[PDB]
């Protein structure tokens, strides 16, 4: 119906999504903690060993997911910036600012 | 539904998990004590010897579990900090503070 | 063919599904009991230990499933209620009543 | 096919399982008795000593199993009761009644 | 190409499948026997104990599989019979006859 | 490929397994005899005492294994017979005949 | 690109696979030998007993694998031969020759 | 990479394993000799008696291990030979030659 | 707009794609290395075994992918060359040069 | 974004992985040393015997893992080299250099 309506809805959903993404990262951390208490308390050696293995699995998968997310954001922004070339068009969007704000800004300002 | 709802639930579950993790560490200590009384009271020499061996087993496994937990936390935090590089992004999260608060802060403030 | 026909079929299948869901929850409880007798009777220590571990696995998975179900119901109802906004539409559905009736009402009125 | 069919089958299997669980507990008691006669009759001192040790092993493992069972039942019921909160839902199930009926009611009414 | 061709092929494959299903049930029985001789001959106590545990595992899994099969057959036949209702259609198929012939008829007429 | 092929292979392996099971039982008997000659010839008192203890161990473990085997066979056959109920299905398999033929028939017809 | 090219590549990979399969069978034999020396040299009785048990495990699993392989080959060839029927088609492939050449021909011509 | 490479590696490891197995058998013999000198020199009667008992233990365990090894080799070879039947396949491997070469050929050609 | 514009863009994207394909192959190699360290460090035997299995999985899938890629390139080039026939048209493109340059040229000139 | 960026990241992760792999091998050596001190200090004979057995287990598993790693690397490189054939393509990669640099070069230059 009107432009600022869509602007407001997009901004709201964006902030909600980045907030819940930070919550998701810290939930991965708490799941790391849960596997820690599991390997601390599990009676048999084999269960503690399996808890250590899946702890390493969780840390590796969270790191890989973060890597893919940041790499994809940088890739899309740099691809659009480069595709502005070969045509003469100027794309001054400062990719570092957007890749910082979308990825690491919501994460940092949290205390557990 | 709302952001602070998820924030509160995550904070509550985090504090509960760290508290029960400290309880778990001190339960490992009391299990050490139980093996101590076992090797103190076991009539035959062989049973006292086995109690000593599994006492050493328990101390080694608790130390290894603590090592894996702290190493994994430091590894994930430092990996995200380093992956902030090569892209120009800034990740000022003070990894020492989080590795202290998640690992050793709940443990220290307990008296048995 | 006619409206009340579909109304009746939907109501019947809904009541059947909630009844069998309560049966499912209490079957999870009886499976907990089965693991209890397993760890009570299993001759070797290792089998009792594994029964304890999978008992904890069962309780954690049933709790997680209940959490996801209730959270999803609350999320859909609150999302529709909020999407009634930004347009002026009124959605007076009392989400608490529906999340109670769909989730906890069938469960409570059962005795094992 | 029909609701009361599943209700009857679940009730029957539940009563059978709790009865056999009480039988299991009293079988642990009779195994205690068997180790008692073993340490009473075993000719060499070492065999009587080992019978005493495994008698203590049996009593400790039965006590630990009972503890884990009752703690898990209380934990699941209290977790569902608490998860009824933060949403406004009411869960009036009287956890004490169910933890009594599932755990200690079948055990008490037996004479050996 | 022609109706009785498909009728014959379906009947043949059906009889072959039910015969091999009865063979499968009696092979589960012989596997029970193999675990019996294992726990009878295994030198160490721990191996006999594990053979007893996996013997119980095998009997429980065969019983659960038979239960799921018969329950699914009864469920599909009764569901089609009930779905004949609410429309006025008549479905006189005698579900007991089919659930007997598909499940227990091939099994009974075998001697090991 | 064909039904009677599988029938013949199953019957052959079944008879072989029951024959070797009877051989296993009588080998348990000969091991009892070996412990008897050990406690008869062992020079020191302690070795004769230990031979008596492990003789009792062998007899108790063979009796327990036989008990578990026969109880499991009776349990599976009676469970299938009872699960034929609640559905109307008839399961006329004469459980006593099968529990006799699988358990005690191969054992009896042997002379040592 | 051309027919005999694919013919040659398929023949080469087939001969390589059957040769390495024969190598695999004889490696199972050498693993049997390794468990033999383990149970011959293992100092404690329990380790020799476990080596005997896993030796039996290895022989049973190799025999079961060979059985499944030969049964599957015979089953596929006989199924295609039978499916040539009911349509009038002739399938003169001599299943015995192929089941011999694929299974036992590479194995026999080896000396360890 | 190539067939004769795997052939050579398998042959080499096989010869090494059979040689060390013969060394193991003769080491069992030298351990018999060590128990002989122990019972010859042990001052107290009880220690000589215990040395005699564990000497008998060693001879019985070496004989049992050799029996299990040769029986397992004969069993696997005869099982594959018999499983060649019921399918028409020919398995001309001369089981006696392989059971001789794998078991007794390395042992005989040694002088202590 | 102009021919050499499209020529330049196609050449640039082609070189970028072949470079990242070589990077992908060497990343498959480093993933092989990661599974190697996993099976080297994994505490329990089962985890090392699974790491070996998925290591073999990775090598087989990389080899199959390379095979499909090179076979598809050769197939398309040879198909166009052959379709030049039956019409009299000449297609002198030297398929070996293109299948070398597109497949193996980017891979070889890399050092890890 | 750019080629040398991916080149640098791949080279860095490769060197890090090979360094930590060498660390892993020497950690296997130190674990061998730990089992050595265990069997040196363990009071009862049975514990020293078990330490010897698991010492042999550790050496065998490290040797098997190294074998699988080097064999897989040689296999993939030789498979790609051979698949360069049958198409005319040239693959001059010197497999010996890569199998040396990826496997043994990081290991050798370490002093413990």
């Amino acid at each position: 119906t009107s432009v600022e309506f869509w602007q407001n809805i997009a901004s709201g959903v964006g902030k909600w999504l980045r907030a819940i993404f930070a919550i998701a990262f810290w939930s991965s951390l708490i799941l790391l903690t849960f596997y820690a208490i599991m390997t601390q308390v599990a009676p048999s050696k084999v269960f503690r060993l399996g808890a250590l293995v899946d702890l390493i699995e969780s840390v590796k998968t969270v790191l890989l997911g973060i890597f893919v997310f940041t790499a994809s954001v940088t890739g899309i922004i740099a691809g659009v910036a480069a595709i502005a070339n070969a045509f003469g068009a100027s794309f001054a969007v400062s990719p570092i600012d957007v890749v910082n704000a979308l990825i690491f800004q919501p994460i940092v300002d949290m205390v557990k």
